């Protein structure tokens, strides 16, 4: 439990089955940048949501799972293209992990600089995902709240346990901006931030990319934030 360094590299467990990755990147400007995904344990699979910022980065997220959990890992999705997401497309390619994101983000992953996924997501007009383009999820529950952070930005609900995660999309209750606005739906901001807590509405612990978990005053927050950009 509590901030576990593996690496250059830090892992926290959540819940039983659950546990936030973090690593880092320099952006000037803005330091050495945070950025969070998850690892879920599914009975005897493993699980991931979001890569790390690089391959390298990214293969010793599958190192820590090698040596904590010592189970493969059936899958990754990953959140939106941008490279704190979908930076480490590569390595999971290399380690034989069938990858998952959605359509809009593959089709965008080239000229983000990013690689692919190998399947592609496609959600109902209600923002859940179709179920025969997220085959063998498991616990994982795929919401696409509307253009905000980006147009194509997911995010996924835990079943079984309190835990959502809204990547860049949210960011936590104390937070003084919604960080980058370059790729954002500004006008549509606020309800997609609205969507996500509504989607999910049991869970109590919200995961982030650019913030430690934090409680649902961190959808609240981000929304009122986002109400100023209309
Ligand atoms: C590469 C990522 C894609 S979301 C990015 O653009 N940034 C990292 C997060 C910062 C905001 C923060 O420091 O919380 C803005 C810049
Ligand atoms: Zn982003
Ligand atoms: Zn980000």
């Amino acid at each position: 439990t509590g901030d576990q360094r593996f690496g250059d590299l830090v892992f926290r467990q959540l819940a039983p089955n659950v546990w936030q990755h973090t690593s880092y990147l320099d952006m000037p400007g803005f330091g050495a940048v945070a950025s969070n995904g998850l690892i879920v344990r599914d009975g005897g699979r493993v699980l991931v949501v979001d890569t790390a910022w690089t391959d390298d980065q990214t293969a010793q997220i599958l190192n820590w799972i090698k040596q904590e959990i010592n189970l493969p890992v059936a899958l990754a999705v990953v959140t939106h293209a941008h490279q704190d997401k979908m930076g480490g497309m590569d390595a999971l390619h290399a380690a034989g992990i069938a990858t998952y994101a959605n359509a809009l983000s593959n089709q965008l992953a080239p000229q983000e600089g990013m690689v692919a996924a190998q399947h592609s997501l496609t959600f109902a007009a209600n923002g859940w995902v179709e179920p025969a383009t997220a085959p063998n999820f498991g616990p994982l529950k795929v919401f696409y709240p509307g253009p905000g952070h980006t147009s194509d930005n997911i995010t996924v609900g835990i079943d079984g346990t309190d835990i959502a995660f809204g990547g860049c999309l949210i960011k936590d209750s104390k937070a003084k901006s919604l960080g980058n606005l370059g790729d954002a739906d500004t006008e549509h901001y606020a309800a997609s931030a609205r969507a996500f807590g509504a989607a999910f509405p049991k869970a109590s612990m919200i995961v982030m990319s650019h913030s430690a978990p934090d409680s649902r005053a961190a959808i609240t927050h981000t929304a009122r934030m986002a109400d100023k950009l209309r």
